[PDB]
């Protein structure tokens, strides 16, 4: 149900460690193009050297607020802007997880509102931090927050940063994204997702997207190139 | 060496989750005050609500481009003068550790000089991410990191986010830091301090401050308050 191409047509292929160089992201371009992929996801200083050897036909997202989420609405709109006129036209973005935790989604939802007025002609990904969410809330408040961020105007919602110790994607929160948004907003699944059968999961869930550090491992199990 | 006293006199305790909520930040501000220490350190949403609490004295830092360094020096500048504005009295800053590396020292001191500029009356200290340096490259980067700093005006160094996988503080960085610049600028060890024994060796070293979460189980290593 799942072939090679079809997968990476889904897929961004991303980079986002601190450490990371110019030398480092233009590999990471020379390996997306290599394996068809979507999309290249990268911080927000190195934007300009993936743009300067995408090929057209190529994506470019960067993230914002990442991956914390720990900045104030104007910072997150203003680096999401800077972002977009460095040659990104997808954003990423990650909410304030503790304001979802105290039950604030009037500040969720005027941080994703101050992101979407700043990049207006963007892919607006909203990165809820799913594994949190649910260890420390439960399915409800990942229910709200993606309505929230479905009401604010998200293109999409996103599970995860990769970064949070609470973990990564996971089918149970895959399904209650798309169930309670995905008629309407995109879903990328993300953080862990290191094999063929976890990123086949991921969309069986409802996941629209992926995010994938390890692409070719990922795509390998589905196919030969 | 270092009776309870000192130690809490040069101790900023900290909380940096994604997770936090205003209520971990007022209870955060009233251990600190209970303890008696130097300041506390919270992520920049959240500089308001600890200023709020704060009793006298308390210093109140906040931390800037963190935890990933990878912001452009606009965004790093500009987060750091809100958190002033917002009551902080000191910003904490991460460097781009890939620019670091990559050996484009000039972006690095650009960085620096941005945020030092934007908050010339707060105490500005800077993130080296010690670990991930001496990993990745080795001992003369990072006081080549930090003569950078001096030269753009910190007032402090600091070793670590407590977020890379690198790790946090060592004695051989603090030692390191300490040579290069300690007559001049402050060394403040953070990152993994659980024990009295660590923050010893730290002080030891040359550090000049601590950066805690578990600042109790340390000071109770020293003595009774
Ligand atoms: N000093």
């Amino acid at each position: 149900d799942h072939t090679r191409a079809q997968v990476a047509a889904l897929v961004d292929h991303t980079l986002l460690k601190p450490e990371a160089t110019p030398s480092d992201v233009t590999a990471l371009v020379d390996e997306a193009a290599d394996l068809g992929v979507f999309a290249v996801c990268v911080s927000p200083p190195l934007v300009s050297v993936a743009a300067g050897v995408a090929p057209s036909g190529l994506a470019i997202a960067a993230v914002a607020g990442f991956p914390s989420g720990k900045h104030v609405p104007g910072i997150k709109a203003t680096e999401a802007e800077l972002a977009v006129a460095a040659g990104a036209t997808e954003i990423d973005m990650v909410i304030d997880v503790g304001a979802a935790l105290a039950g604030d989604l009037d500040a969720v939802s005027a941080d994703i509102t101050a992101v979407r007025k700043a990049v207006r002609a963007a892919t607006l990904k909203v990165i809820v931090e799913s594994a949190a969410l649910l260890e420390f809330s439960g399915e409800p408040l990942l229910a709200d927050v993606c309505r929230v961020a479905r009401d604010a105007g998200a293109d999409f919602v996103k599970t995860s940063t990769g970064f949070h110790p609470s973990g990564g994607a996971s089918v149970q929160a895959v399904e209650i994204m798309a169930r309670t948004v995905g008629e309407r907003l995109g879903v990328k699944a993300s953080g862990g997702i290191r094999t063929a059968e976890q990123a086949a999961a991921m969309l069986d869930a409802g996941a629209t997207r992926l995010g994938l550090s390890g692409s070719r491992a990922v795509l390998d199990g589905f196919g030969s190139a």
